[PDB]
């Protein structure tokens, strides 16, 4: 059977040959207007990247390559015994559109192991960072650390043309995505724990490789981050960690470059800790009801909340007309689980209320909530309590949408992001040159 | 006593906000350009995308600093005792406030970087830790990563502050980034390039002397030139990658720290920040090649095989600016007052005396006139500064103060999270085809 790699190789020529006679024969075409609204509201509305992963369905929600959540929770392959998607499984879909057998996800999986041995001057650089430095930073320093191993960036140097940077980035992206999980592991025993990792099961999968080394054999703990690390794989490339790698990538940065650029925007709070937000809230909720879930109690909790100009974390969507397909994946996993856990039942009883009273508010107009609003309860379940590492794990998942997308630029040779910038003094001056003709 | 920079900054930015919001009340509808289908495939060149009050290119006169040219901040900003150079953290405050510093206020601002110059341990202890094949970009990137530990904004916005107050500890952070990063750039250079070690910063000394100070020389022709360098590459607009990088992780509350890092990696890219070693590296080839003949009829020929090889003469050809970059010729004077008689200076101002006659003759070059990248790498060379591998952290040292200038900036007139739409090719596709069927 074919490997990622040989599959791409006979996929992406017809991308790239589509992509061309499509720009040549439609161009000029004009697909949005430019108003100065937009471009002092940070482009918002503007169609300014081409993201093939995903696409955001305001009906069905995230479409994986056209799959909604429910089908690629039916077709992509399992491990065995297992219900969840693996993450490996959907990188396959992500970078060339097809569904992968069984046998060619192992294999993808073993591929990834035998990549993950961190080099020695990336353990030492982990074990000597303080303990007071954010995770996020110890995880984009040692993601940079790599780009000593960086294959494209020699074959840039060895004069090697731009019709063949896609294989180079293709082996850095799997070398990167291999260590990921051992980077990850290794920061969260060192800040949290007493700085023992395990040993990479090359048998095992991505997620399987993460929670072993992080510290438990729990299989449902396994289970949890194959859901959790596949459903964040990829969120269209207009939010700024994706746009941040792309436009890193752009200027011909290797993936490690590009993928640490693209973390420190999700590290940004208003970009990657919506579910240290809802957690927050939810233990703040906790605190005053005691216990009480009732649905009285949680509405007038809600009223409150809505009318004092707050907002309830993790619910309205701007475009999403329902509930996040991702939200009812979690809620099913906590269901079959530990529907008895108190901080479940908590999630719960909100789930079963607030839509209504967002409705009733009138100032929400798709009251429903977000994959945000449900990942944080089951982490607490099994022992990731440390909500200072949730970006981290948003992290170990997004890079596989990143990657993915990456490696296609460079397989179409895609140009280098560069808008043109102007001073408000001369924003004023185009402005009123205009209003005068 | 005078006004600080953030006692100036502060009384300026509240004007800056208001005129910025009744702009964009009264003409936000107005339309300012189109997105064509080859643009959102072709990098969005040419789309309006990015507000950066810095600097902005003028097409006759070079790039302007907050309206002044090259010429007018050599005579207008403070210079060091003794040096006809401008000061780069003057250039620093203009591109913050838009008003020139006086010499005392120029003065404490450089004492007040030198006073946040001190390198946390950990920091030190990484970087030389670091192997000396790790590129020092990303050495560079990773120090200034590490010092998100000190970071005052991310521990104001985690105790709670409020929006208006973001602006103050963002300044802050900048400023302490600012006075450390000639500490890891001199750091790097001696870890890699020599024996390790390194002087201690004076804390009477300007921004470009503690740099070549801690680099390991004393030689106040290459402070002024370090003065001039850090000066002319501190900004230049909103939309290339590094300052666009910096920006779109900035509109996501990441700390100066982060963004800058970003930014970093960003020009840390070989379509971006290389342009320097691109013009050395062609420079040696032709030294090579014409054994030292510098003469215009071996010129032109090397030239004319050049442009008619389908390359191009790097450094030369602009796509807008209709003349030599005023950058360009403050190093050219700089090099015939100190070393005209340096040989790969006049390799440097031979090419300048036919290249522009000949990409003239040769037709297929609009602006055939140097920029600053043709002439940066031979000043670096005469002064011992012969690592290309270097240049880009050089680089990077000075673009510092106009990035980290509009991140205040961002922050003090709450500048909205950049978030553009995306879609897949197929989308594309549904999109165009339906808007050409009812054209
Ligand atoms: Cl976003
Ligand atoms: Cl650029």
């Amino acid at each position: 059977e074919k490997t990622l790699k040989e599959r791409f190789s006979e996929i992406y020529p017809i991308h790239a040959q589509d992509v061309r006679q499509f720009v040549k024969e439609h161009g000029k075409t004009k697909i949005s207007d430019v108003l100065l609204e937009q471009v002092y509201g940070g482009m918002r509305g503007i169609p300014g990247s081409v993201w093939e992963g995903s696409v955001l369905d305001p009906e069905d929600g995230i479409r994986f390559r056209g799959r909604t959540i429910a089908d690629i929770q039916k077709d992509l392959p399992k491990a065995k015994g297992s219900s969840q998607p693996l993450p490996e499984a959907l990188f396959w879909l992500l970078l060339t559109g097809e569904v992968p057998t069984q046998a060619q996800v192992e294999n993808l999986s073993a591929d990834l192991m035998s990549r993950s041995e961190l080099p020695s001057h990336v353990v030492q650089l982990l074990d000597n960072l303080p303990k007071d430095l954010h995770p996020m930073a110890q995880f984009s320093i040692a993601v940079t650390a790599l780009e000593s191993e960086s294959k494209f960036a020699k074959a840039y140097a060895q004069g090697i043309s731009k019709q063949d940077y896609w294989s180079y980035t293709f082996e850095d992206s799997l070398d990167l995505l291999g260590k990921l999980p051992v980077i990850a592991a290794k920061i969260y025993r060192n800040v949290f724990k007493d700085g023992k990792m395990g040993e990479v099961d090359p048998n095992a999968d991505y997620a399987k490789n993460l929670v072993n080394l992080i510290g438990s054999k729990d299989e449902d703990f396994v289970d949890l981050m194959r859901l959790y690390l596949t459903i964040h794989s990829d969120h269209e490339g207009g939010n700024v960690s994706a746009h941040t790698s792309h436009l890193v990538g752009s200027a011909l940065s290797s993936p490690y470059l590009s993928l640490a650029s693209g973390l420190n925007g999700l590290a940004g709070p208003l970009h990657g800790r919506a579910n240290q937000e809802v957690l927050e809230w939810l233990f703040a909720l906790k605190e005053e009801v005691n216990d009480d879930y009732s649905k009285d109690t949680i509405e007038k909790y809600l009223w409150d909340t809505l009318n004092s100009g707050r907002v309830i974390p993790g619910y309205g969507h701007a475009v999403l007309r329902k509930t996040d397909p991702r939200y009812m994946a979690q809620r099913k996993f906590a269901m079959d689980h530990f529907p008895d856990y108190e901080l479940f039942k908590l999630v719960s009883s909100i789930y079963e209320v607030a839509p209504g009273v967002l409705t009733e508010h009138g100032k929400t107009k798709n009251p429903w909530p977000n994959v945000d609003a449900h990942s944080g309860v089951l982490l607490q379940y099994y022992g990731l309590k440390e909500s200072s590492f949730y970006t981290v794990l948003f992290g170990v998942s997004r890079a596989f949408g990143i990657l993915a997308q990456l490696i296609t630029d460079r397989a179409i040779g895609a140009s280098i992001e560069r808008p043109k910038s102007y001073s408000t003094e001369k924003y004023k001056e185009l402005v009123k040159n205009i209003e005068s003709k």
